[PDB]
């Protein structure tokens, strides 16, 4: 007695056109830089939507009716991508060379990086809005971008699987040696500049 | 003498152009089929001017050789050919791309509504878009050539004829061809539309 | 009270790469011959993993043992490959420098072009089996090919449509139109040979 | 004088050599991830030897100029690098490859056994494929360089440097960081065995 996959359906639709739409964003800004100062900011991207599971448990948790309507209005990490990028400045160059552009929008800012989190978690969390333009209407729709080096990213995958305790502290120890070499290396490839 | 080269930039920036084209124009195939279960494009392809064909085209126009004038003069530095399923495809890709904001139309020249004298059918539409590099805001032609299968089949064909060029023996019967595929296509079409109802 | 998805998870995934171990022995023939012969055989291909719904309807309707073993043992075309073929005659020729390859075996056959079915459908099916190299085993599967050329796959797609009468007739004159102007296409290009 | 380019041959099999072979290590990625679920591959990233290092090459090991004899001479004509995830992966991949059929072993040089001077480790192996032409069967060297992230990281940077290459200041310090991230990525990978148990 429902519609209810249909919007959910729908949802996973448009939200992976935002994804597209921020995406192609990000490649000419890399292109454009490297052709400009002989360097890539951004390693590698990543995409994904959010399984509807996981958007149904996140409305449960907070009591929301259950709806693509109201997940929509909602859940701005629906759609999400991570931008690894060579070296922690280009972290913060991404995001001053995405955010002053006409169609995108800033909404949610958190940066993990200056303040990590307790068990030693490092990264650039922030939610952008485009409009993505459909066959017969204009969605502006949030996109939730994490930004991290290569390190951080190694460090996260990891403690990751361990959250499916006697590891928390080794990893605290990992994060800080890892932020430790990146700022060598970092240090390093500055003297060359460009 | 001195790297004259501005045109990396040229092919760098309008490369950029098509990405974002690009970007619209699959955007759109996918909620169209997502809303009436078909997708207008069959395919597409896209191509940026060898700088060959741009001086040759600057020569032609007898227009002063550089980045700088060609980006001025040449709409068709970055190209997209879209390919669609179904003729009424073709005008339905136009109006769902026009009416984004963030498309400008500059140009149009439909050879659907008065195919070629070859028998070329094709509609093409030069629009402007934004391109967000590192450091600025550049607003760049893309041109697109919209056209149904068939279309395309014959227009790769004549193209590889013409572009020793003998054509004679083959433009009297690549216009019969190109009549029979507008003829066929076109009873696919009243096909087509009677049973998505 | 049972695993019975577990298979059939492993059977998309083992059959994915089926396709992709075809695709590739396709692309490079169409790679290395339009080096040779200034000329691309193939216009495009399409790759398809039959749903498990698919699968299990199949399975009952021949009455067959529901689970991934059997499917695996009886239908050929899980993995599919559709290869749209510039003209008529590079579908002769694919097959052929697809079959004499070591790792490639013939297994079933059906030349639809030479004999069209009763509709007007036209199409080269052939099944071949390659090696699947996997982590700890090699698997030697099918792989569904449907060879046609670009009028072929127009008409076909049509007529697919109508399945889900008053057209069979009107289908069956675009069959021949087709074939008709695609032999003048085929004749064309022939005169200009490379 | 007369085209002597039979080396756009030369990079047109071997190129064909690189998709097999990257088909291939796709297969075992994603086969092995659906059984013990993890990805040994982080990302592969493929390159024919431009003609300017082949010559070059040619020209340091005293050779005639011509793509047959590159072709009997360089091993790392085509070459693939597959970056892993764990110390652990290079070796599973090693295993996973040469276990192949088709696969068949040339040369094998371990810098993560024996580090190279400056600090570079890597684990380096040539391997041959038969390439199905439209007219014949070319067995083809393809030189592989398998490494974890931090590998990765370290080797792109050293490269940046030594390819007016100062080194120097960097030699005494890069090889601090090659340690350094030796040290870490061994702390990982004993945190990854121990809870995939
Ligand atoms: N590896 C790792 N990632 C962290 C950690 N803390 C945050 N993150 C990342 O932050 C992302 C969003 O998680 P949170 O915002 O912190 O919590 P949420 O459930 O999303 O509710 P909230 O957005 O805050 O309102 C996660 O998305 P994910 O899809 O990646 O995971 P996952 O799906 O488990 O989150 C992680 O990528 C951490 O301690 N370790
Ligand atoms: N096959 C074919 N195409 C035609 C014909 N008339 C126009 N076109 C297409 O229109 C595009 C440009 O042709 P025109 O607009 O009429 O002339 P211009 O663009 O100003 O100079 P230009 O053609 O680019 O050198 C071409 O793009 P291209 O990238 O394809 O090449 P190509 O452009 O070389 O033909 C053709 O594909 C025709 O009679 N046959
Ligand atoms: N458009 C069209 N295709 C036909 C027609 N006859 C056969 N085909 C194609 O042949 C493919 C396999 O269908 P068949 O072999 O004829 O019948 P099967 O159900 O597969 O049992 P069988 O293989 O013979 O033992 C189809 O796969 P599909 O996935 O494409 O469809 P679909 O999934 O509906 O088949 C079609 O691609 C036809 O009259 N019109
Ligand atoms: N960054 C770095 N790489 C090393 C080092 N020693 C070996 N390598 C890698 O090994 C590959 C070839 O180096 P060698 O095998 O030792 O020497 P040869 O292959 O015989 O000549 P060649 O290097 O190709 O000119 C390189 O491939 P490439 O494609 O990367 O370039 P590149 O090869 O230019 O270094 C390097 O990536 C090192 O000290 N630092
Ligand atoms: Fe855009
Ligand atoms: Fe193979």
């Amino acid at each position: 007695a429902f519609d209810t996959l249909l919007g959910f359906v729908e949802l996973d639709h448009i939200y992976s056109s935002a994804l597209k739409e921020i995406s192609t964003k990000l490649s000419i800004l890399d292109d454009n830089f490297n052709h400009i100062y002989k360097h890539n900011p951004i390693h590698h991207m990543e995409r994904r939507v959010k399984e509807m599971r996981s958007l149904i448990e996140k409305l449960n948790r907070k009591g929301l009716q259950i709806s693509a309507e109201t997940a929509k209005e909602h859940i701005l990490d629906i759609a999400g991508i991570r931008v690894v990028c060579n070296y922690l400045d280009d972290i913060y160059l991404i995001e001053e060379m995405l955010l002053k552009q006409e169609d995108v929008q800033l909404i949610k800012r958190k940066d993990y990086i200056q303040h990590p989190k307790e068990n030693g978690y490092r990264s650039l969390h922030i939610v952008v809005s485009i409009p993505v333009f459909l066959a017969e209407r204009v969605e502006v729709l949030p996109v939730e971008i994490q930004i991290r080096t290569i390190g951080m990213d190694m460090w996260a995958s990891l403690e990751h699987k361990i959250r499916y305790e006697k590891y928390r502290d080794l990893l605290k120890e990992c994060a800080t040696e890892i932020t430790e070499v990146e700022d060598k290396l970092q240090q390093i490839h500055s003297e060359i500049t460009e």
